[PDB]
């Protein structure tokens, strides 16, 4: 059945780079408030901004402090109500990032649980004994080190997924739960549109925390199969969908690695799923092509037969720049197109993360003092204390690290490029001079006058929404083609997703181009594709 956030295209804001109002360095909500005219005239219909909540931003709000104030940095509540006032006004929705499986160890709940044993909050968190005069176990933390900190006054540890200013919450514990949802339907009752919901799959600890192999003798293992996607979720999730999302007419997408297209009716279905939609990450660990064929036609077709929905992306505030990961910085702005027009044309709901629009790539800077992502600044100290090399970490930070794509938002070539009058809290990314939206727009050929028109043909034709998604060409190692069909309508997504020239066979009463990046040559023959390197074109047919 037809919805408004099938319909929906997304944009996703990382605030604290996205636009700076007041010469701090650091982007706020009276930023975005000030540039909302960009997102409408792009044809965005939904903003996803990341976490805005007090926290002391040692995970850069994703550790809250108070899930009911506005962090210092951005703003107000005042600020909050005029940006949701605004969005609103503009025939715009806003969803929030809902961030419950962990707090700041700052969060008034945990500097309750930790100071005594017997504190009516200690078991709201995960609290226990160390073994041997060690932890509890051998499980390692996603940002390095050990998933546990030791507390002296009480003599226990508690786990930490994340950081150890990230204590993870005791979804065990009914009063936590309780305390959870309240707080949700709090911020559902100010009218937001729903929320993007971080880390959900971890929410569910293996009873008794085992040990996991170690025959490398490592100082801690990857602990995924301890908290990830473990047996005994779906009973929370059900309940905070109970209790918070389906009383409301919003639009819920779960951040759920662990989760494969085989095992993902439980999560998406559309009779009993507890999200509309998840992020899946299969597709975001030359490029193997047809291993990106399967993996996307997988959730293409797993999620058809399930009447789910996908979530279309590339980008986010986690990940490197698609154009390095996916594409090629030889050939930027047109591969920058192909990868649009290859991912946004799927069925499901497409989301654009800040700046995937112009084309913006990863950075490198010399020296580890630029850096700040919590989990690379860890993975640092970790390494070069067991003796890995300055060199070796900085080749990780630079070709993996997500400080790729939290640099400031490239407004134009005025200092900063724009982002703000003061000192940068991330240093802008030089490539500004050459990559902003002030040279784009008045740029026909540029890459957001691309997105821009990817919009307005998925907005324009059912086909591109609602139409059952073809993988075409398999086994070819250069095209990604796939349809489109809908009634008597059939889109054809042609992506030469290679750096070379290549040539393929086109697989109706009428026929027309709806998009294209590169010059049409009035020669070719329909028949006998010539494409450029990164060429994409997307073809609609009346059958
Ligand atoms: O709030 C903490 C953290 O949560 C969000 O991202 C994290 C994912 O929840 C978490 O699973 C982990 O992702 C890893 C995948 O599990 C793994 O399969 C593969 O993709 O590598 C990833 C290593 O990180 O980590 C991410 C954080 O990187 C949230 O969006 C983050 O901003 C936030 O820091
Ligand atoms: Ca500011
Ligand atoms: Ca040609």
């Amino acid at each position: 059945e037809k919805k408004w956030w099938k319909e929906a295209v997304a944009y996703q804001i990382y605030p604290r780079s996205f636009m700076d109002s007041n010469g701090d360095g650091i982007g706020d909500i009276q930023g975005v408030i000030s540039k909302l005219d960009y997102l409408s005239d792009l044809g965005i219909d939904v903003i996803w901004i990341c976490p805005i909540y007090q926290s002391p931003n040692d995970d850069n709000g994703y550790d809250i402090s108070d899930y009911k104030d506005i962090m210092k940095d951005f703003g107000t509540m005042e600020d909050f109500d005029e940006l949701l006032d605004e969005v609103h006004h503009r025939g715009m929705k806003l969803i929030m990032d809902l961030v419950i499986n962990h707090t700041s160890d700052e969060h008034p709940w945990f500097l309750e649980s930790r100071s005594a044993k017997e504190n009516p909050y200690r078991d709201y968190y995960i609290w226990h004994e160390g073994k041997d005069g060690k932890e509890p176990n051998n499980w390692e933390s996603i940002f390095s080190g050990s998933a546990w900190e030791f507390d002296e006054k009480t003599k226990e540890y508690y786990m930490h997924v994340f950081s150890k200013k990230q204590p993870d919450l005791n979804w065990e514990n009914e009063k936590v739960r309780h305390e959870l949802y309240e707080m949700v339907n709090w911020w559902l009752d100010k009218g937001i549109d729903g929320f993007r919901v971080d880390a959900i799959s971890h929410i569910k600890k293996v009873a008794g925390f085992p040990d996991l192999p170690n025959p490398e003798k490592l100082d801690y293992v990857p602990s995924f199969e301890g908290h990830m996607n473990r047996p005994g979720i779906q009973e929370h999730l059900k309940e905070l969908k109970e209790k918070t999302f389906a009383k409301y007419d919003i639009m819920t997408v779960g951040q759920a690695p662990g989760v494969t297209s085989d095992s993902a009716d439980e999560w998406v279905a559309e009779d009993g799923g507890n999200f509309n939609m998840i992020f899946q990450f299969e597709h975001m660990g030359p490029l193997d092509l047809i291993e990106l064929k399967t993996i996307l036609t997988n959730w293409q077709n797993g999620l058809e037969k399930i009447n789910g929905w996908n979530a279309l992306y590339l980008e986010n505030h986690d990940q490197i720049r698609s154009v390095n990961k996916f594409g090629s910085t030889a050939y930027r702005v047109e591969s920058a197109k192909c990868l649009a027009a290859l991912y946004f044309l799927m069925k499901g709901t497409p989301f654009i993360y800040q700046g995937q629009e112009l084309g913006m790539t990863n950075v490198k800077f010399d020296s580890i003092d630029d850096y700040d992502d919590v989990g690379m600044i860890n993975y640092y100290r970790i390494q070069r204390e067991k003796g890995d090399s300055h060199d070796e970490i900085m080749k990780v930070i630079w070709e993996t690290g997500r400080d790729n794509s939290r640099t400031p938002m490239q407004w134009n070539t005025e200092k900063n490029a724009g982002f703000s009058t003061g000192n940068p809290w991330m240093k802008v990314n030089p490539n500004y001079v050459d990559i902003n939206v002030e040279e784009q727009k008045s740029d026909k050929n540029s890459v957001l006058n691309f997105y821009k028109q990817l919009i307005k043909i998925r907005k324009q034709h059912d086909v591109l929404v609602y139409g059952t998604y073809k993988l075409l060409a398999e086994e070819d190692s250069a095209i990604y083609a796939y349809t489109r069909t809908l009634e008597g309508k059939t889109a054809v997504v042609i992506c030469n997703m290679s750096p070379n020239n290549q040539t393929f066979e086109f697989p109706f009463t009428n026929i027309e181009v709806l998009i294209h990046n590169y010059p049409l040559d009035k020669n070719e023959t329909l028949e006998q594709c010539t494409l450029h390197p990164y060429e994409t074109r997307v073809y609609l047919l009346s059958l």
